DNA sequence: AGGCCGCTGCTGCTCAAGAGGGGTTCGCGGGACGGCATCGGCCAATTGGCCCGGTGTGTCGCACGATCTGG
């Protein structure tokens, strides 16, 4: 349908500053990633698994170490246990 | 001979080598002190699963059956 034949052929800007720009969550509710009181952690799942950069998100939250929040599809302690392995 | 009334020339301002003695800085270190930062547990708490148990209302999968248009 309306799929600009795969981004089509006409672009100007040339010019990406990183992999933040290419960022799913961006486009959707900051607090759904942080589940406060109990919560829960698998909308936000979903909408990572269809991320373009899962893993450039995983990564850069591993190598930084945040202990909040969901990142590259994971949570804490599955990053914990990643980490542990 | 002094005072004074003019002339007349001149000048000036402006537009284009050690040596000693003493208080102070800072500069390294140098370590001591106090403090805040990091890691096994841990249980019973909101959301959200995950279902029983009743019908109904309303979509969908197909049976009998009538009307109508084309073949
Ligand atoms: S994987 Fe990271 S960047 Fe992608 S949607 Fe999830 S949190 Fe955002």
């Amino acid at each position: 349908m309306t799929e600009l034949f795969q981004e089509l052929l006409v672009e100007d800007a040339d010019e990406e500053l990183g992999w933040q720009e290419r960022a799913l969550c961006a486009q959707t509710d900051p607090e759904s990633f942080f589940p406060e009181k109990g919560g829960s952690t698998r909308e936000a799942k979903k909408v990572c698994l269809a991320c373009e950069v899962r893993s450039e998100c995983l990564e850069y939250a591993l190598q930084n170490d945040e202990r909040f929040g969901i990142w590259g599809g994971l949570s804490e302690r599955e990053r914990r246990r990643l980490k542990k392995k």
